[PDB]
C-alpha cells in the first residue's frame, strides 16, 4: 500500500488527508498542527468552511518549526458556488491563499457543479427555500481554473460532485487545456459509487472519498438516518482486525485506490485515524462492506434539485 497516488499532472497525492468541514475556528489551528506532528501530508479546505485562515496559521506554524517543508504538504481548496463566474475565480482562489497563508495550492476543485448568483451570501436562497442560480456554465468555470494553472497559482485543477456526464463535458470541451486530476466525491459503505468510481479511474482521474465516516456530525441529521460508526456489522470486522470502526472506515477506500479525508479536531482521534497503515482488510471484507451500499447521501445539495446542473439526478 503506496502512501500516495500519481495524479495526471505528474504530483504524487497522499492518500490520506485531514478534512475540516465543521472543524469550528478555535479549534482547526491545534486540529491541523496535531494531523502534521502525527504525519499527516494532506489538508483538505474550502472557502465555505470559513476557517481557511486558521488552516493558514497551522500550517505556517509548522513550517516554521521545520516540521514539514512546503513541497512535502498537499493542501487542497475549493471554488465556492458563488464564485463559478469566469471574472470571479482567480479573485476566490486569491483570496484562499491569502487566507492559507500559502504562494501556490497543490489542488483546487470547483466544489460543486451548480453555479449560484455572486454575493455576500453563501447559499443566496429565493422565497421557496431554493438557491438563485448564476448564469454560468461548467465548462466557462473549467476555462477560467485553467488559467490559475498557466499563472501557477495551483498546481493541479479538478472538480467535486460531478456525475460522469459533467466530467465527460470537461473531457470533451473544444480546446482543453487540463484535464481534471480530481474529482471529490462523497463514498463510504452506504453509498459506494461503484459506476462513477471505474469511470474516472478509467479516466485516469483520481478520486477522492468524502465523509468517509457518515459525517455524523452533520447538522442535518436526523434519528432515523443510518450510522456507518454504529453499524454492527462494520464493528464486527473492526473487532476482527482488532482496529476500530473508523479505522476500518478510511481503509476501506484505500484499498479501493481512492483518496480518503476523515474530519477531526479531537488529537486522539486524529491519531486513531492516522493508523491505517498496518493492517489489511481482506476480499471477503472488502466484498462485505460493498455490499451495505443503500444509495444514501449525506450531502444531496437538495437547495439545488431544479438547478440545470443538479449532479445528481443522473445514475452516476
Ligand atoms: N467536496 C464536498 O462537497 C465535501 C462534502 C463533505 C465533506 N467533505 C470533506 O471530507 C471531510 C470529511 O467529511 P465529513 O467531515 O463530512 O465527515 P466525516 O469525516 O465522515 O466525519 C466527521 C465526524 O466523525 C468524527 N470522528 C472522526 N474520527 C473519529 C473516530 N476515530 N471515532 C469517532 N468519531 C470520529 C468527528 O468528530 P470530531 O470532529 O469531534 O473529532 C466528526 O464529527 C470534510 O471535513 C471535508 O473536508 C467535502
Amino acid at each position: 500500500m503506496a502512501s500516495r497516488i500519481l495524479l495526471n499532472n505528474g504530483a504524487k497525492m497522499p492518500i490520506l488527508g485531514l478534512g475540516t468541514w465543521k472543524s469550528p475556528p478555535g479549534q482547526v489551528t491545534e486540529a491541523v498542527k496535531v494531523a502534521i506532528d502525527v504525519g499527516y501530508r494532506h489538508i483538505d479546505c474550502a472557502h465555505v468552511y470559513q476557517n481557511e485562515n486558521e488552516v493558514g496559521v497551522a500550517i505556517q506554524e509548522k513550517l516554521r518549526e521545520q516540521v514539514v517543508k512546503r513541497e512535502e504538504l498537499f493542501i487542497v481548496s475549493k471554488l465556492w458556488c458563488t464564485y463559478h463566474e469566469k471574472g470571479l475565480v482567480k479573485g476566490a482562489c486569491q483570496k484562499t491563499l491569502s487566507d492559507l497563508k500559502l504562494d501556490y495550492l497543490d489542488l483546487y476543485l470547483i466544489h460543486w457543479p451548480t453555479g449560484f448568483k455572486p454575493g455576500k451570501e453563501f447559499f443566496p436562497l429565493d422565497e421557496s427555500g431554493n438557491v438563485v442560480p448564476s448564469d454560468t456554465n461548467i465548462l466557462d468555470t473549467w476555462a477560467a481554473m485553467e488559467e490559475l494553472v498557466d499563472e501557477g497559482l495551483v498546481k493541479a485543477i479538478g472538480i467535486s460532485n460531478f456525475n460522469h456526464l459533467q466530467v465527460e463535458m470537461i473531457l470533451n470541451k473544444p480546446g482543453l487545456k487540463y484535464k481534471p486530476a480530481v474529482n471529490q466525491i462523497e463514498c463510504h459503505p452506504y453509498l459506494t459509487q461503484e459506476k462513477l468510481i471505474q469511470y474516472c479511474q478509467s479516466k485516469g482521474i483520481v478520486v477522492t472519498a468524502y465523509s468517509p465516516l457518515g459525517s455524523p456530525d452533520r447538522p442535518w441529521a436526523k434519528p432515523e438516518d443510518p450510522s456507518l460508526l454504529e453499524d454492527p456489522r462494520i464493528k464486527a470486522i473492526a473487532a476482527k482486525h482488532n482496529k476500530t470502526t473508523a479505522q476500518v472506515l478510511i481503509r476501506f477506500p484505500m484499498q479501493r485506490n481512492l483518496v480518503v479525508i476523515p474530519k477531526s479536531v479531537t488529537p486522539e482521534r486524529i491519531a486513531e485515524n492516522f493508523k491505517v497503515f498496518d493492517f489489511e482488510l481482506s476480499s471477503q471484507d472488502m466484498t462485505t462492506l460493498l455490499s451495505y451500499n443503500r444509495n444514501w447521501r449525506v450531502c444531496a445539495l437538495l437547495s439545488c434539485t431544479s438547478h440545470k446542473d443538479y449532479p445528481f439526478h443522473e445514475e452516476f
